């Protein structure tokens, strides 16, 4: 592990409180993505010229042309990556990427297959995943690992800072954090096990009456999952709770009733993280004539990571998050 002296920050955009992106460069010249940094995954991609105009959602976003790259290197080797929302799939390809003025040869999938549901609804053309080479689909060395193979990072880690206004959008430090964007001191829990961005929960608080995840729960702390989520039966027990009624995807409660739902916090390596409904309800309205979402989904992540909780934007939005690579934690600060 060399440590050099820079640190460098992605600009990050905030679409609708739901999806934070920033913009990379993929090959010479530079073809601009904008891309979501997802803890959550190791890979990276963003959708390829090769993608058949019959995925419409290739017809309405930036897609990546090797021919008029002359970093390009072929590999080719068949990709899928299947998230828990949706299907992308295609081939990997090399070339020189730059992000926060960094320019590292990064391995990359160029997808030539992506759904128009739910990718349609994307503001963000590809993914750039923050996540272990242990998760990486494809033994695909990350693109966070490769920097770090240039030694020129100050401190083996990076931080995400997700602003409210939906001003800057949201800030990514590569090789330390903002103490802009935090105020107090930083609590560390430690990594389950190298590999994830997963910590031990000790336990979840709704108001003052309900208790969920009494004998403990995983948490995953999710960059890229715009809600907090956890398994259908907790989110099933919690909503009770909170007087919410469960639609298709998500959970409402009637607009007037949303500024009174109790606080909800998580306990995490020792210290109150608390939630108000200011928190994660999208207070649009104060009429009991609408209905108010909820920032926190069900969601069953499968074994052997799930099931677990997911800490997304909802939860990383209050405080600001460093993800320690050097010593397999993650550090927790309010933000401002
Ligand atoms: C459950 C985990 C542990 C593994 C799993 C897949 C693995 C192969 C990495 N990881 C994930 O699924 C990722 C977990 N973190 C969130 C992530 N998002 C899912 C999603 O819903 N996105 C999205 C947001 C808004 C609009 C449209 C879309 Cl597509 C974008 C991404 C892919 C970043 C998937
Ligand atoms: C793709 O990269 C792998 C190494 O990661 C290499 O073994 C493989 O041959 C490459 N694909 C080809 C055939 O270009």
């Amino acid at each position: 592990l060399t440590l050099g002296n820079t640190t460098s920050s992605v600009i990050l955009t905030n679409y609708m409180d739901t999806q934070y992106y920033g913009e990379i460069g993929i090959g010479t010249p530079p073809q601009t993505f904008k891309v979501v940094f997802d803890t959550g995954s190791s890979n990276v991609w963003v959708p390829s010229s090769k993608c058949s105009r019959l995925y419409t959602a290739c017809v309405y976003h930036k897609l990546f042309d090797a021919s008029d790259s002359s970093s390009y290197k072929h590999n080719g080797t068949e990709l899928t990556l299947r998230y828990s929302t949706g299907t992308v799939s295609g081939f990997l390809s090399q070339d020189i990427i730059t992000v926060g003025g960094i320019t590292v040869t990064q391995m990359f999938g160029e997808v030539t297959e992506m759904p128009a549901l739910p990718f349609m609804l994307a503001e963000f053309d590809g993914v750039v995943g923050m996540g272990f080479i242990e998760q990486a689909i494809g033994r695909v060395t990350p693109i966070f690992d490769n920097i770090i193979s240039q030694g020129v990072l100050k401190e083996d880690v990076f931080s995400f800072y997700y602003n409210r206004d939906s001003s800057l959008g949201g800030q990514i430090v590569l090789g330390g954090s903002d103490p802009q964007h935090y105020e107090g001191n930083f609590h560390y829990i430690n990594l389950i096990k190298t590999g994830v961005w997963q910590i031990q929960m000790k336990g979840v608080s709704v108001g003052s009456s309900t208790l969920l995840c009494e004998d403990g729960c995983l948490a995953l702390v999710d960059t890229g999952a715009s809600y907090i989520s956890g398994s259908t039966s907790s989110i099933e027990k919690l909503m009770e709770a909170l007087g919410a009624k469960k639609r298709l995807f998500d959970y409402v409660v009637k607009c007037n009733e949303g500024p009174t739902l109790p606080d909800i916090s998580f306990h995490l390596g020792g210290k109150e993280y608390t939630l108000t409904s200011a928190d994660y309800v999208f207070q649009e309205s104060y009429s009991s004539k609408k209905l108010c979402t909820l920032a926190i989904h069900a969601m069953d992540i499968p074994p052997p990571t799930g099931p677990t909780w997911a800490l997304g934007a909802t939860f990383i939005r209050k405080f600001y998050t460093e993800f320690d690579r050097r010593n397999n934690r993650i550090g927790f600060a309010l933000a401002r």
